[PDB]
């Protein structure tokens, strides 16, 4: 009786389920009349379900929104199987231009085509079928289900496929790189904002992690080969400063223009896994180091070759270049996250900022020592003039030379250095660089003077062992001329305020070593009670 009726409904409910489990094939989006029949088919199913929820007062858990939902998922699983098995013909028929068959290990084309066909499905379920099945908007969004199912099926195939390529690597890294990019767009466009995924971090970046580390390895080798040819193009050019305001040559902007391009690649992927992005940054910090350290190692190898009077601007530029590495690195360090950057990556660059700074010191030391022969010749030449200083006002001569005049005559040999160069340096030197070069020339002058004009007394066998002889005192005038000459040298390094701060010159231990040396010869005018 009524048992013949319940079996009748089950068979009809079942028959409609079968029809909806292939809705895409049974109700093509091409036909508006057929999409209406789909709408009608879902209407008839809800009415049956609704009737059973009421009259069949027994519990009827088959809520209509879930039955349709599960029918849609079935069709999607079928759809994915169809496009997966006909990826080539479907793509070439529509998304074509000029001209095994599924997943290949020699090639990735199949996957870029599949992603295109997947989007076509999702877009179709969004534009065509979601407006059609508007019976339960709060619980049935075909387009959102399409994105979820199609991604999930695609994801588990892609996962396995990349595990296979990881153990083979028969394709260009550029191909794995472009695929990672196309997958990103797919995920962020259709999946990222879904409830199932709008929470935890995706897993797709891990599929490609080994392939970018390979691209980063290959990328570092391309950066080395670019560095070398970037300096030779600048060496043959003569290290011309790029502009009157730019104190560095063209090879510096070339190296950092590339290193940024390479970094930009890793950013277009918008890797959403912080553990993985930290891994990429860790590796690229190693590239930045080896590259920049190579830049620094190339100049040190050739820096002395440029230390001479002929080209004295060029050695100054190479120091400006080395300093420029220190600052544009910092600008790069910030681009990579600053303090947000991975610790190991941040430590690789700060440890590089140090080694780079130590190179600048070694370079300035080599540049100051490039003058040591000329300085020693200037200091023995001013020591001879000091020895010719003597009081002459004994007789009404009037033509006697004052202490002030004599100090100028003593400094004049070394003045050809200050005016001709220390006005050329500050003209073509980074502030930081100039400060380093002068601090080095300063040391060399105070050192040379402490060895030349002082003429420290020698050892000789006195009685039964070696004793140092008494110092030959300078005459009172000579004392006054030395001290004034020395104070003048200090002022010229101060250069009002352009050079070294008076606080450092006074505390300089090379000045204290010279002042103590003089004190042996300055007994005539030194005060007992200061």
């Amino acid at each position: 009786g009524k048992e013949r009726f319940v079996k009748l409904l089950d068979q009809l409910h079942n028959s409609l389920r079968i029809d909806l489990s292939m809705y895409r094939n049974n109700f093509p989006a091409s036909s508006p009349e057929r999409l209406q029949d789909l709408k009608s088919t879902v209407d008839l199913l809800t009415s049956i379900t609704f009737f059973r929820m009421k009259v069949q007062e027994l519990q009827s858990p088959p809520r209509a929104s879930q039955v349709v939902k599960d029918c849609v998922k079935a069709c999607l699983n079928s759809t994915y199987e169809y496009i997966f098995n006909n990826c080539h013909e479907l793509y070439g028929r529509e998304y074509q231009t000029d001209p095994e068959q599924g997943p290949s290990i020699k090639n990735l084309d199949f996957w870029s085509k599949l992603i295109t066909l997947i989007v076509s499905i999702i877009e179709e379920d969004k534009n065509s079928y979601t407006p059609c099945l508007n019976q339960f908007p709060q619980e049935l969004n075909v387009g959102k289900i399409s994105a979820e199912v199609m991604w999930s099926l695609f994801a588990q195939d892609m996962k396995y496929a990349m595990e296979e390529h990881d153990k083979h690597r028969l394709c260009k890294s550029a191909d794995y790189m472009n695929l990672h990019f196309k997958v990103k767009w797919l995920y962020n466009e259709y999946v990222a904002e879904l409830p199932t995924f709008k929470d935890r971090v995706p897993e797709y970046p891990a599929w490609f992690e080994p392939f970018v580390i390979q691209w980063l390895d290959e990328n570092e080798e391309v950066s080395r080969d670019f560095l070398h040819g970037a300096l030779e193009r600048d060496k043959k050019d003569g290290f011309q400063q790029t502009s009157e305001h730019a104190l560095f040559s063209c090879s510096v902007v070339d190296v950092f223009s590339q290193l940024n391009q390479s970094f930009e690649i890793i950013k277009k992927l918008e890797c959403p896994d912080p553990q993985i992005v930290g891994h990429y940054m860790r590796r690229f910090a190693k590239t930045i180091s080896n590259v920049l350290l190579q830049y620094a190692d190339i100049v040190s190898k050739d820096f002395a070759s440029y230390c001479s009077k002929e080209k004295e601007k060029v050695p100054c530029i190479l120091m400006n270049n080395t300093q420029q590495l220190r600052v544009q690195l910092e600008k790069m360090f910030e681009a990579m996250g600053g303090k947000e950057l991975d610790a190991e990556a941040s430590g690789t660059l700060k440890e590089l900022q140090v080694k780079l700074n130590n190179v600048l010191d070694e370079l300035s030391h080599v540049f100051a020592t490039s003058f040591q022969p000329h300085i020693e010749e200037c200091v023995r030449q001013m020591g001879d003039i000091l020895s010719q200083v003597k009081g002459t006002g004994n007789v009404p001569a009037s033509a006697c030379s004052s202490v002030a005049q004599d100090a100028d005559n003593v400094l004049q040999p070394i003045m050809d250095l200050l005016d001709s160069n220390l006005t050329l340096f500050a003209k073509i030197c980074e502030k930081t660089v100039l400060k380093r070069v002068l601090k080095e020339l300063w040391k060399l002058v105070m050192n040379t003077m402490e060895r030349t004009i002082v003429l420290p007394p020698e050892f000789s066998k006195l009685k039964d062992h070696m004793v140092r002889e008494e110092a030959k005192s300078l005459t009172p005038k000579q004392c006054a001329v030395v001290e004034l000459a020395l104070d003048t040298i200090k002022q010229y390094f101060h250069a009002g305020g352009v050079g070294l701060k008076k606080t450092f010159l006074e505390k300089s231990p090379d000045l204290q070593s010279l002042r103590y040396a003089l004190s042996l010869y300055t007994q005539a005018t030194d005060l007992l009670i200061k």
